[PDB]
């Protein structure tokens, strides 16, 4: 509260981190479906149904232009892409099993990085 501050982590090394994190995922041979956006006006229903979509292209573009105020904001829209892919796909198609393991290789790495 006001004048009792926390013990704080060092969050300098975040904006590397996180950058490094994201690589990973975008060279990863299951990222496919996630680089770009969903295209909108080829896939029929996704507009309706996926009310916040989110795909590593923009993620990249928004780390890299200050849009993520902590590393937390940054996790947040991850998780959103699988979120949303769990959604609208199949746990066993092709996308829908694309985004179960691309989900638990970034958990992984979000541990060994953050959780030392
Ligand atoms: C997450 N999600 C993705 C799609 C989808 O149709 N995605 C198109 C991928 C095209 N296929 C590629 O291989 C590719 C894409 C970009 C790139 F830079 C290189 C190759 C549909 C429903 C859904 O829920």
């Amino acid at each position: 509260s006001m004048s009792v501050k926390k013990p704080k982590r060092d969050d300098s090394k975040d904006l590397a981190l996180c950058s490094m994190i994201l690589t990973e995922m975008e060279t990863h041979e299951d990222a496919w479906p996630f680089l770009l956006p969903v295209n909108l006006k080829l896939v029929p229903g996704y507009k309706k149904v996926i009310k916040k979509p989110m795909d590593f292209s923009t993620i990249r573009e928004k780390l890299s232009s200050g849009q993520y105020p902590n590393l937390e904001t940054f996790a947040l829209d991850v998780r959103l892409v699988f979120d949303n892919c769990e959604t609208f796909n199949e746990d066993d198609s092709d996308i829908g099993r694309a985004g179960h393991n691309m989900r638990k290789y970034f958990e992984k790495k979000w541990t060994d990085t953050f959780k030392v």
